[PDB]
């Protein structure tokens, strides 16, 4: 479980998730060894948290911990996870033109992967497209559980302290501070809106919602974000996506939280829709 600073070098950064970097590291105890993915603090209460939330979790739709590497320079562990080169669907979808049928099997993984975190009682709080992994052409892997909270109640209470993915979150996150399952479902309907404009960042959420806001009166993004989704406003349906799957988006962005599927409603509807395109 322990790896060793000793025969753990650094190749480069990969990026910078919620707490700290994530960075690419050859493990070569031969010294002549096994790739991985080491998160590492740069707060430290959250930081503690992210390594006992991945410590307990185990799925083929979660990112695989491996260990703890006890790092002297920052007085903690870092997390060591394993290395996926294809990286967040982010990264990939702008520089290859998925197909419908594909994209529809990254959503069912999602949903499978969301229904065992919240069947283990945990929220996710950033389920974004940047933090869905590729580990290949048919095989999605949720990252950064840096926001993960354990439930104790149907939601935790948040803070307004904290780097909140607005463009993500149901009416309920940003007006009463309450995150329930039913907000990951919100947030799962925004990455599927992404998948499906294969993350083009002019179609992005941050950039749609301020194209209907506007940038004019910036200390209340949110107050006019909450009452454009209040007034029923969404995200438009993208290019080339079929009116069922628009119509399931919407289902997930349903004002009421309550109304909106759970994950383990969504699966079989990914399911038979995936089943379809193919
Ligand atoms: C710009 C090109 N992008 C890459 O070349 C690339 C490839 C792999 C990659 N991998 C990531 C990326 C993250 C990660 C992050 F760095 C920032 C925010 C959210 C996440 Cl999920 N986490 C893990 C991994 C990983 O392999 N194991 C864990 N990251 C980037």
């Amino acid at each position: 479980t322990v790896f060793h600073k000793r025969y753990l070098k650094k190749i480069r950064d990969l990026g910078e998730g919620h707490f700290g970097k994530v960075s690419l590291y050859c493990y070569d105890p031969t010294n002549d060894g096994e790739m991985v993915a080491v998160k590492a603090l740069k707060h430290r209460s959250g930081w503690k948290q992210e390594i006992d939330i991945l410590r307990t979790l185990y799925h083929e739709h979660i990112i695989k911990y491996k260990g703890c590497c006890e790092d002297q320079g920052e007085k903690s562990l870092q997390l060591v996870m394993e290395y996926v080169p294809l990286g967040s669907l982010r990264d990939y979808l702008p520089r290859h033109s998925i197909g419908l049928a594909q994209l529809l099997l990254f959503a069912q993984q999602i949903c499978e992967g969301m229904a065992y975190l919240h069947a283990q009682h945990y929220i996710h709080r950033d389920l974004a497209a940047r933090n869905v992994l590729l580990d290949n052409d048919r095989l999605v892997k949720i990252g950064d559980f840096g926001l993960a909270k354990a439930v104790p109640h149907e939601y935790y209470r948040v803070r307004e302290d904290g780097d909140s993915p607005v463009f993500w979150y149901a009416p309920e996150c940003l007006k009463e501070y309450k995150f329930y399952y039913a907000s990951d479902v919100w947030s799962f309907g925004v990455t599927l809106y992404e998948l499906l404009t294969h993350c083009d960042s002019s179609q992005s959420p941050p950039t749609k919602f301020l194209e209907l806001i506007g940038i004019a009166q910036g200390q209340m993004t949110v107050l006019r974000l909450t009452e454009l989704l209040e007034r029923g406003e969404r995200l438009p349906r993208p290019d080339k996506c079929p009116c069922e799957v628009y119509h399931l988006m919407k289902n997930c962005w349903e004002t009421e939280a309550s109304f909106r599927p759970t994950f383990e409603n969504l699966i079989p509807i990914l399911k038979t829709v995936h089943e379809k395109y193919q």
